[PDB]
């Protein structure tokens, strides 16, 4: 029984969101007292998501979007699979490490556009149809240890995750870098279909009118569970600053042990320079059927000027600082 209220965003705000986010064609919902923001299909799939059955040997990565999710998945999959770089290369990350709630973001009307554009290729059309289907079906059929990605906040996870004490890695990233990276994600994925500029996107983000917001509640729930034996909480900028420490700490939490030589191959694999050429970054299959906007691969290839993105203005930077102050005053949460 899904325990939280699911309500359509107020009419006029919902109308404006549909003008700016072309990946949704019915409307947006707010869930529970915290008003977790999702596209309309959340209402259709809330029960099946919440009743998903976790196993005690699952590995879950839980993040706010663009909080180091992909890099962490690649790291964790390799640590739990004997550093099998060969298999990591040949199977796509999205099959090795499926995204539980991706199907929420494939609207029936948008899927129909994708199918039109791929109508002469039977295998492209099967692929697009499967995107619509819950990952949970294929996850439930697996007979081996599972790797699950989600952006669902702690309070919306299947309760079976904590009942089974599945291992959870929670990664937090500072709001400035998340605002800019999430803005690019919303332009890159036609499932989101955002058409506007950064300042308009920041305005939505600051009002918790972007998927999986409220951002500060997402971070605070992660922080509130980090003492549990089955939760590892890390800040993105700590992880990136020291790969050998990150790899070892993560391995030890997962109950794996590796030589200094093995740690070094993982450090090279995950280094900024080599990771830019990783298949999990390029995402060549979503690009092949045109669900990725190929005109938005600038940010993918280049990233942002560290601590001063081209998109940032002094006014938005000031608003980020004040929003951070309001949300973190009286907590011990502090970004590196
Ligand atoms: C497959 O990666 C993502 C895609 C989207 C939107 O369709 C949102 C968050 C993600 O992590
Ligand atoms: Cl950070």
């Amino acid at each position: 029984p899904f325990p939280y209220s699911i309500d359509f965003v107020e009419s006029k705000q919902n109308e404006q969101l549909l003008k700016d986010f072309h990946g949704e064609r019915t409307g947006f919902v707010q869930v529970g007292e915290k008003r977790w923001f999702f596209p309309s299909r959340f209402k259709q799939y809330a029960e099946s998501l919440y009743s998903f059955e976790a196993r005690p040997d699952d590995t879950w990565i839980v993040t706010y979007p663009r909080s180091g999710t992909t890099w962490s998945q690649e790291m964790v999959w390799l640590l739990c699979n004997e550093l099998d770089f060969e298999t990591a290369k040949s199977i796509p990350l999205t099959q090795r490490f499926p995204f539980l709630e991706f199907h929420l973001f494939v609207h029936d009307e948008v899927k129909a556009e994708f199918l039109k554009e791929n109508e002469h290729d039977v295998e492209s059309m099967k692929f697009i149809e499967q995107l619509s289907q819950p990952a949970g079906f294929m996850l439930a059929e697996m007979k081996t240890p599972r790797f699950i990605k989600t952006h669902l906040p702690i309070s919306l996870l299947p309760p079976s995750v904590f009942e089974q004490k599945a291992k959870i890695i929670y990664v937090a990233r500072n709001p400035s870098d998340v605002a800019v990276s999430y803005y690019h994600l919303n332009r890159l994925y036609r499932t989101q279909g955002y058409v506007g500029d950064f300042e308009t996107f920041y305005n939505y983000f600051e009002k918790d009118l972007t998927p999986w917001s409220p951002y500060w509640e997402h971070i605070k729930e992660g922080w509130a569970e980090r003492d549990r034996e089955n939760v590892l909480f890390m800040y993105y900028e700590d992880m990136k600053r020291n790969l050998p420490d990150t790899i070892r700490k993560t391995a030890a939490f997962l109950g794996k042990s590796f030589s200094d030589d093995q740690i070094d191959t993982m450090c090279t694999h995950l280094d900024i320079r080599n990771f830019r050429h990783n298949k999990s970054v390029t995402c060549e299959e979503l690009k092949a059927v045109g669900i990725l906007n190929s005109g938005e691969q600038g940010f993918v290839r280049n990233g942002q000027v560290r601590g001063n993105a081209e998109e940032m203005t002094d006014d938005i930077k000031r608003r980020l600082n004040e929003w951070t102050e309001r949300n973190l005053n009286g907590t011990d949460i502090r970004f590196p």
